[PDB]
């Protein structure tokens, strides 16, 4: 007995009921028509989708253990079943464990040392720009680059190394194009699709030539490892990988930790810049934001003072705008999807082994009545009517649960610090008018990627 849904045709399902150039706002629509819980077709693979905080709140923490699977995910056929974004099979539950216990102590002081020593670097970038037009696209990404490489590799790379660009042009590139109609359709109909041309084609190589970087970073690793001492987190897993040879039962191969290392680089990379990157651009739109901003830099940490974590408890307004940069942008706007380990009852309806489970985030993040107006960018959907924080249990923008986002604490610092560094020092000049600025994504699929712009930095000191 499964959840509501309309009626599926012949093969293609349900495609016809959403727009593929925006599948977010297709499953609102759903929502109305069908309430929080329905079933949509699209190829034959079966999917749950669940709206509201209400139902996704439950789908994400209730049935824990049952939706704990990865939805299938074509376009990274070269990363299924291993490392971690990509995983189905039982190889899922201890490289996870690890790879969280290992970031947590490379993060505690570390991390903020690391952000804090990789905003001289940024600034230094954006002082260079000499107040002149740039594309901040690959200068504001450099810097969580970086802090994920050092992690990764203890890396560091100079802002035009020609193969760093090379990286994050991919990145972008992939991210772009996973959020376009043309590749939503290569992921729900892969075999009909696969072999014919279009940009599906690309989104592949570019998989492989960032695997290929890291398979090569990581038998560069095991080449020169010293396994009495770690230099990063590649040796840690290649460290974890000897201590297990004696044994028929392989929980790691050369390939199970390129991919872990991959997973951690371009997440580590993208996702964080985008952020960023749609909070200037934000902040552009509304001067007086930026300007309050401004104000509460200088009163707690003044002209030059380094800023550290121990800030935030003490800046409310900053809290709240790092908070709603993300509410607002809802970055990745249906999650990642999830799929049953186990046949289940949910509320009242039947959901088989294999059912993708859609956990929809927008719709968390956009409630209507946690956030009044939540079309609109409001740094006061975090104040109470008093300037404190105000705290809600409807900010999900990394999920919550079994699958979490790996990288939510060094993400939410990195916000922090950078937003803060980049205020600090610079004022925001945008090259159109701040009323005719679209805030509005330009693609929208996989993420929620904003529109192409650029600005002038403003030296503050
Ligand atoms: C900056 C904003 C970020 C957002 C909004 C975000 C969001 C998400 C979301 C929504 C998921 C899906 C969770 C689920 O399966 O239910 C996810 C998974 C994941 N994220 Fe992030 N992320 C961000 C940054 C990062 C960073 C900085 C890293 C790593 C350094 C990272 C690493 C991962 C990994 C490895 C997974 C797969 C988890 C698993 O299946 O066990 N993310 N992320
Ligand atoms: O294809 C590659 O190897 C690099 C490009 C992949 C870009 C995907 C960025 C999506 C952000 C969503 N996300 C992924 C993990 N946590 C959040």
């Amino acid at each position: 007995k499964l959840p509501p849904g309309p009626f599926p045709l012949p093969i293609i399902g349900n495609l016809f009921q959403l727009e593929l150039k925006n599948i977010p706002k297709s499953f609102t629509r759903l929502a109305q028509r069908f309430g929080p819980v329905f079933t949509l077709y699209v190829g034959s693979q079966r999917m749950v989708v669940m709206h509201g905080y209400k139902a996704v709140k439950e789908a994400l923490l209730d049935y824990k253990d049952e939706f704990s699977g990865r939805g299938d995910l074509p376009a990274f056929h070269a990363h299924r079943d291993r490392g971690i974004i990509f995983n189905n099979g039982p190889t899922w539950k201890d490289i996870r464990r690890f790879s969280l216990t290992t970031l947590r102590n490379y993060g505690k002081q570390g991390n903020e040392s690391r952000i804090q020593r990789e905003a001289h670097f940024l600034l230094e970038a954006l002082r260079k720009t000499q107040g002149q037009p740039f594309d901040p696209t690959f200068l504001i990404g450099c810097a969580p680059c970086n802090v994920i490489a050092d992690i990764l590799f203890r890396k560091h790379f100079d802002y035009n190394d020609e193969k760093f660009l090379r990286l994050m042009y991919l990145f972008n590139e992939n991210f772009h194009l996973l959020s376009t109609p043309w590749l939503q359709l290569y992921n729900n109909f892969p075999s009909f699709l696969h072999y014919l041309p279009g940009s599906h084609r690309k989104v592949i190589k570019n998989v492989a030539e960032v695997k290929e970087y890291v398979s090569e970073r990581v038998k560069e690793h095991h080449q020169s490892l010293d396994p009495n001492c770690p230099r990063d987190l590649t040796d840690c897993l290649l460290v974890e990988m000897e201590k297990e040879k004696h044994s028929a039962e392989r929980l790691y191969t050369m390939d199970g930790i390129t991919v872990t290392v991959a997973d951690l680089f371009f997440a580590g990379t993208e996702t964080t810049s985008t952020t960023l990157r749609y909070g200037l651009l934000i902040l552009m739109k509304y001067p007086e934001i930026e300007e309050k901003l401004h104000e509460e830099i200088d009163r707690v940490i003044g002209p030059s003072r380094i800023p550290a974590i121990k800030d935030r408890q003490e800046m409310p307004y900053m809290d709240a705008v790092v908070h709603e940069i993300q509410r607002f942008i809802t970055l990745v706007p249906s999650n990642l999807p999830h799929e049953a380990t186990r046949d289940t009852i949910f509320r009242g309806y039947l959901i088989p082994k294999g059912t993708v489970v859609v956990p929809t985030l927008d719709s968390v993040l956009y409630d209507n009545q946690e956030f009044p107006d939540p079309e609109k960018f409001k740094p006061e959907h975090f104040l109470n009517e008093n300037g404190k924080f105000k705290y809600s249990d409807y900010f999900k923008p990394f999920s919550t649960g079994k699958r979490v986002c790996a990288g939510e604490g060094l993400a939410r610092m990195e916000l922090f610090l950078l937003l803060c560094a980049i205020l600090q020092h610079f004022n925001l000049k945008p090259l159109v008018d701040p009323k005719d600025i679209d805030l509005s994504p330009i693609h929208i699929g996989f993420g929620c990627i904003p529109p192409r712009y650029k600005l002038c930095v403003i030296p503050r000191s």
